[PDB]
């Protein structure tokens, strides 16, 4: 008597990796960066009519 | 503690400033200029038909 069971393969994801600037939308930001804004107050930004 | 507040940016506007004969309108004026008009009565303009 010959008898065996098997694994006939295993099978993964890939995480589609999204950069933001890949994205459309990314007109409507002005993605600027701080490297710090948890020490600050309310900012402001002025303007002139 | 060590805080912030932040005026960032300030953003003012150019003046349209138009000039009359880049309009089309400007068809429908002849216009001569007067250095004086104050020292003038009615005056006239002759037509013959």
């Amino acid at each position: 008597d010959v008898e065996f069971d098997a694994l006939l393969g295993s099978y993964c994801n890939t995480l589609s990796l999204v950069r933001f600037l890949e994205l459309g939308l990314s007109v409507a930001c002005v993605c600027t960066k701080f490297p710090e804004l948890a020490y600050m107050n309310e900012g402001r930004v002025q303007f002139e009519v």
